[PDB]
């Protein structure tokens, strides 16, 4: 069995196909606390021992150390994180290969070339034995890399000219990267990471308007919220009472504004790209400033309706 | 201004491009009742008159009278549904021509021809003048019809040649209709529309579940756990809690495995398609009971994850 994960900092998203012909997504959330749960009924807890430390998921996490999420990528975390995300799956406890994720800057050095030894280190991480108690956990074998954003622009990619090229926005939990590759894959424009912003503003700034705790708990709320944003009906619905949709609203469209600010801003950096793609869990939040502030018609502007899907999806269509 | 409308007894979903290029979709649901609303605060209240008799937008309308609701396609309350569904579209109030559907089964007679006399009269209905009170109305001018289905299947049936054929499913709130169309237009194949089964199946087994009260007002939460109904962490955090979620999936299992089965047994209605294509706000609900009882390769099924709205979109491309 071959995974495809995208395991970023907030979610670690799977897709894969089964015998049946069915091609299946799963999202799990990096949320765990460096100690073992303790449960005295029936609740299952996933308690895991990964380089002597232990661990355990946490469905009401602190959403502190709001910090370096890149090294997260080569952590302890990060492993337990995966193998939690295939013990929910549905899948069946067994050995598996995967294919990872790296972001941009991260796969590439400054030249865009491969950094090796980031890549290297990437696959390593994943050998670091992992237990659970009570229960099986899943064997990774082989495992392979992939560099974040162009996967999802990659069938789009195919058709364009080698003159032509591609401009892929990504805005993700707490990062925004943004990308430009020339067609066919003939070469990588430009690369600009940016982990300073990310949906998590327009989250963190909406558990603020509700006074809501600041933990995964609440998490949901938020999301519910600012996907809903749009509709009155589900906000009156939804929000509490106190009808407090107005504070909220202002303070959503606050956090929104300056997402847009920020990606206007940097795709100044960007010239002569031939077509647009807007893609991750915040792609719904700037795809239409994106358009607005682009010279690109209609059919050559991309965005799914699965945007936080769109790289796993696109890693699937090229390696499954 | 033209409106793509796609008006449906649950929802009225709208799209149309604004001068920014920006192309927009809206959604507004049918929830009225025959009695214009009382506020004697600021909150906001549409009282309407169509025809003499009085209509308002009601939150919490009863899911009464599951009766025939294909009659409604003609009635002063799908014409004030859509004149509301305009007024709180973002769009300014003014002169609109419009794009409507009818079900296949009015559309088209038994010999898959077009039904005229339910084509004029759809239109004729929106000449009905309507009133609001404290505001102004849009002024439907110019009104057009297509068929449900086929227009969110252009696109593919453009692709396919005329030998091979597309099945479209679509599942609405109260229906599911399913028709084979051959491709490019070169004609249509089969049509079985079936108005005892629809989403609202799922919506309803969920309310009794929960014992929420069967107005609208509770809609909201019945759709975020069928939505949600794989992510436990969701549920947990939504339910109520007391932990239903095991009584509650109980019932969303029952009444999915109720609507695949009737797709299923359908289905076998239908034969020599070689494309499929899911569609309506249930599509997810049915996409893979369809998919693995179909002899169709991942390249030839045909879905997207932002169902409700694959024909009024497909009504805009064609239209626009
Ligand atoms: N508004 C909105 N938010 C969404 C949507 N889909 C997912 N999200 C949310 O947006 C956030 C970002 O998701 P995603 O890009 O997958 O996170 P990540 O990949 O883990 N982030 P990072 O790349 O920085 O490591 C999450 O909290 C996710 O739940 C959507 O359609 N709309
Ligand atoms: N589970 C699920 N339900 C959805 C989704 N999108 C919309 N729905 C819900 O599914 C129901 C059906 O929507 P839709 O097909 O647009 O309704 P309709 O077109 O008005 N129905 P009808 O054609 O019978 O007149 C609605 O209650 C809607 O909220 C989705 O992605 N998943
Ligand atoms: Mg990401
Ligand atoms: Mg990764
Ligand atoms: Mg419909
Ligand atoms: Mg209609």
């Amino acid at each position: 069995m071959l995974v495809f994960i995208d395991d970023g900092s907030t979610n670690i998203k799977l897709q894969w196909q089964e015998s049946d012909g069915t091609i299946k997504q799963h999202i799990s959330p990096n949320s765990f606390k460096r100690e073992w749960a303790v449960s005295f009924g029936d609740k299952k807890v996933f308690n895991y021992t990964l380089n002597g430390e232990q661990y355990s998921f946490d469905p009401i996490s602190p959403d502190a150390v709001v910090t370096t999420n890149i090294a997260w990528q080569y952590s302890d975390v990060n492993v337990v994180a995966v193998h939690h995300a295939l013990l929910t799956s549905g899948l069946p406890v067994s050995e598996v290969d995967i294919v990872c994720t790296l972001p941009l800057t991260e796969y590439y050095d400054r030249n865009n070339q491969p950094n090796t030894e980031n890549i290297e280190r990437k696959k390593a991480n994943f050998r670091k034995k992992i237990t659970l108690n009570g229960g099986d956990t899943f064997t990774i074998k082989d495992v392979k890399v992939m560099p974040e954003s162009i996967p999802a622009g990659y069938e789009v990619l195919q058709e364009l000219d080698e003159l032509d090229s591609l401009l892929i926005i990504d805005l993700g939990g707490t990062t925004l990267d943004i990308s430009q590759v020339m067609g066919k894959l003939s070469g990588i424009s430009k690369i600009y990471g940016d982990s300073s912003l990310g949906v998590s503003l327009v989250t963190s700034a909406v558990k603020d308007a509700l006074s809501l705790a600041r933990t995964k708990g609440s998490s949901y709320l938020a999301d519910d919220i600012i996907i809903h944003r749009k509709d009155n009906n589900y906000l009156k619905q939804r929000i509490n009472d106190e009808n407090k949709i107005s504070i909220v609203t202002e303070a959503m469209n606050e956090a929104l504004r300056k997402l847009e600010q920020r990606v206007l801003n940097t795709l100044n950096e960007f010239s002569g790209y031939t077509h647009v793609m807007v893609i991750g869990g915040g792609a719904e939040l700037i795809c239409d400033a994106v358009k607005k502030h682009t010279q690109i018609r209609d059919e050559r502007f991309f965005k799914t309706n699965n945007s936080q899907y769109d790289l796993v999806n696109g890693m699937y269509l090229i390696g499954n």
